[PDB]
């Protein structure tokens, strides 16, 4: 796993100054275009929760989806997309989340997550865990358990991961930058 | 096949009146959350160029991530992403695609595709075609050869069907709808 994990973390490329200056931005499309990382990457994330009991796999849109979607299909279990609004057409529920600079709102399908599901969320990246944390709150409010959320990539100085952790939520991540 | 066909047309919802009233709409997350229907689709668009000697896979956000990223990995390919502009990090190129009221512009890394590669565009739905299109000439700006789009959907009266021929496009399509 060691090999494995060394392995993807190198198939991440960085960008030095992206957007602003001094930023080192983790670019995970270097993984994706990378058959035996992003595959080794969709492997160790559904190795790591083979017998949790989960029942439904949530994703927030984009980039969610390129890692939650396979996690998925590898457990066998639904998946279920967290959308930016007026994208799902059936019956939704709304959360809100403080960006930095305004409010933007999250949707799930309100039929999608019942009352005994054990949900595990995955993303690409955790930074500051706002979309996550919205995220929970929508499949709580359904009557969905969610005691773990999986990245790609952990960035712990941006306080993300501490931030789940004040919400009860158990953070997995392959790798990690500061 | 046609018994796994009917099983995946079967698992996708019509939403009547959605966005305006008249529309049909025909809603994947259905599928998605169907986790044998989900796993079906994707295995039989990936047994379907399974020796089509294909190089690598193209997706446009955010739809087509969720079809075309376990296509790659299931045919063992890197996955490229087509993304909204300001969302790629790396050297891209550019090209717009009249909307209905409006123009809107695809990006793609111009490292992600080179001379020789046989690429596969896989998204979800085929209506109109206007984004498959500008995928297209992207992927053939970098030297790439494509001559498969995949789909989930195919709504052929909206004409994308049609349109993707003239530029030389052989569109497969699991299902259509009218
Ligand atoms: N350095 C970084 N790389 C990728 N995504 C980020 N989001 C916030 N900071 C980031
Ligand atoms: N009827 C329909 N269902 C889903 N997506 C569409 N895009 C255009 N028409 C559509
Ligand atoms: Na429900
Ligand atoms: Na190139």
């Amino acid at each position: 796993t060691a090999q494995q994990l060394k392995y993807i973390k190198d198939s991440i490329k960085t960008i030095p100054d992206y957007p602003k200056a001094g930023i080192l931005f983790r670019d995970v499309t270097s993984l994706l275009e990378n058959p035996k990382a992003y595959s080794a990457s969709i492997e160790l994330l559904s190795e790591h929760y083979s017998e949790s009991g989960v029942t439904k796999v949530v994703g927030t849109e984009a980039r969610g989806f390129l890692f939650g979607a396979p996690v998925a299909l590898a457990l066998g279990v639904g998946f279920v997309p967290v959308r930016k609004p007026g994208k799902l057409p059936r019956e939704t529920i709304s959360e809100s989340y403080e960006l930095e600079y305004g409010t933007d709102t999250l949707e799930i399908h309100t039929d999608s997550i019942q009352p005994g599901d054990k949900v595990l969320v995955v993303d690409d990246l955790l930074a500051t865990g706002g979309t996550i944390e919205a995220t929970v709150k929508l499949i709580r409010r359904l009557g969905g358990e969610v005691v773990h959320a999986a990245f790609i990539i952990n960035l712990p100085e941006l306080g993300g991961e501490a931030r789940l952790t004040q919400q009860g939520i158990h953070c997995y991540s392959l790798v990690s930058f500061d």
